[PDB]
Order: structure tokens, then C-alpha cells, then sequence
């Protein structure tokens, strides 16, 4: 249920980092591959990859303006 910005050991972050170089947004089979390997659930890795993109953007969002 609606989990906060999750964190790990940097020995788990560095696998996700070295993937994120190659695909700044992966597909489900790469999320399941990481899930079965890292012992994480797809939801935690989705929240990781989306907090990654959000951090890299730093301001603004696609479906957003506010003005």
C-alpha cells in the first residue's frame, strides 16, 4: 500500500544505477528480472525508477503546469 520514497544499501542502488544508464525507464521483464535477483518487489523498483526520473527532472512535470 502506497509506500514512501524507499531506500536500500548502496550495494543494491549500484545495480539499479548501472541499469538506469542503459534504460532511464525499463519494461516489466527488466523490473521482474531485478525483482527476482535483488530480492525486491516490482512496486519498490517502480518507486525507485520513478523517484530517479523525478530527481533528474528536479523541477516541472509532463501532466503539470500550475502557472
Amino acid at each position: 500500500g502506497r509506500r514512501p520514497r524507499t531506500a536500500f544499501t548502496q550495494n543494491q542502488i549500484e545495480v539499479l544505477e548501472n541499469v538506469f544508464r542503459v534504460n532511464c525507464y525499463p519494461g516489466i521483464d527488466i523490473l521482474e528480472d531485478l525483482a527476482q535477483k535483488l530480492n525486491l518487489e516490482l512496486d519498490r523498483i517502480q518507486i525507485w525508477f520513478q523517484n530517479r526520473r523525478a530527481k533528474l527532472k528536479r523541477s516541472h512535470r509532463e501532466s503539470q503546469f500550475l502557472m
